[PDB]
C-alpha cells in the first residue's frame, strides 16, 4: 500500500497507509529540534475508530476529532496516549470533551497526575485489547525506554505497528532523553520486535514510518 496524504491543513496531516489505517501528523515547536512533527495512528472498522496518541495540543485534536467523525463518518471508541508527553497526550482534554474514553498505561496515569496533565481514564497494568467493529488492536507495555511509561500499538489483521516514541525513524537522532531509561531501551524494543514477527508497517513516534527496519535501527541505536 502506497502512502497517500488524505488531509493537509498544515497544523494537521493524515496519511492514510493501508486500506483502513490513517497516521496523523502535527507539530509541536521547539528550542532544542525546531518545529517536530508527531505521528499518531487511526484505524477504522465498521463506522467505528482507534486514535493512537493524541496530535500535540487541543485545538488539531478536535480538527482530528472531527475529520474522523465527519469525513470517515466513524464513532471514536477509545485514545490511547502512548506515552505522558504532550506529543502524545497534549490533546487529551479534546478527546474528553467528546465523551471518548481514554486507556493509558498505570505509569502513564502515574505520570500525568505528576505533572499536572489530564488523565487518561482507565488504567491498564500490562495490556488492554481495543476493538474498532471487528478489528482488534493491543496497546501493550514492553518496558522502559523514551520514558518509563511508553506503550505501543498492535494492529494484528493488517501488520501495523504504531510504536510511538520508543520508536525512531531510520537515521533518526537519539533526541530528547530527560526520561528515558537508555539502559533499558534497546532491550525493549527487541522484545517488541520478539512479540510481532510478522509486522509490515512500523510507524515511529516523529517521522517517516517504514518496516521492521526501525526496530533494528532504534535496538542498535541505544546499545550501551
Ligand atoms: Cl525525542
Ligand atoms: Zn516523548
Ligand atoms: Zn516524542
Amino acid at each position: 500500500f502506497k502512502a497517500k496524504e488524505v488531509y493537509n491543513s498544515s497544523e494537521l496531516i493524515i496519511t492514510q497507509i493501508s486500506e483502513n489505517a490513517f497516521v496523523h501528523t502535527s507539530f509541536k515547536q521547539t528550542n532544542d529540534f525546531g518545529n517536530v512533527p508527531c505521528n499518531g495512528l487511526v484505524v477504522k472498522s465498521n463506522n467505528e475508530a482507534l486514535v493512537f496518541d493524541t496530535p500535540v495540543n487541543d485545538k488539531t485534536s478536535e480538527e482530528l476529532i472531527k475529520w474522523i467523525n465527519g469525513t470517515l463518518h466513524s464513532k471514536i471508541n477509545a485514545v490511547v496516549p502512548t506515552h505522558f508527553h504532550d506529543d502524545s497526550m497534549g490533546g487529551l482534554q479534546a478527546f474528553h470533551n467528546h465523551h471518548i474514553p481514554s486507556y493509558a498505561y498505570s505509569k502513564t496515569i502515574e505520570l500525568a497526575k505528576e505533572n499536572n496533565f489530564t488523565v487518561p481514564e482507565n488504567n491498564f497494568k500490562d495490556s488492554v485489547v481495543l476493538k474498532a467493529g471487528h478489528k482488534k488492536a493491543i496497546a501493550k507495555f514492553f518496558g522502559e525506554g523514551h520514558t518509563k511509561d511508553n506503550v505501543v500499538g498492535y494492529l494484528s489483521e493488517e501488520h501495523i505497528l504504531f510504536g510511538g516514541c520508543l520508536l525512531k525513524e531510520l537515521e533518526a537522532g537519539k533526541g530528547y532523553l530527560g526520561d528515558a531509561n537508555v539502559s533499558a531501551w534497546s532491550n525493549t524494543v527487541e522484545k517488541v520486535k520478539k512479540e510481532y514477527p510478522d509486522v509490515k508497517i512500523v510507524i515511529p513516534g516523529h517521522g517517516e514510518y517504514g518496516d521492521q527496519k526501525l526496530l533494528d535501527y532504534t535496538i542498535n541505536l541505544f546499545k550501551t
